[PDB]
């Protein structure tokens, strides 16, 4: 998973639309994972 920006409120590069994000970027879709789910992944 391609990460591009955090998911959680507060950490740097925020972004709460995390499927839209990662379909605007160039991605099939995007998931909120890692740690506590703070963590925006991309589906590669």
């Amino acid at each position: 998973d391609k990460l591009i920006g955090s998911c959680v409120w507060g950490a740097v590069n925020y972004t709460s639309n995390c499927n839209a994000e990662c379909k605007r970027r160039g991605y099939k879709g995007g998931h909120c994972g890692s740690f506590a789910n703070v963590n925006c992944w991309c589906e590669t």
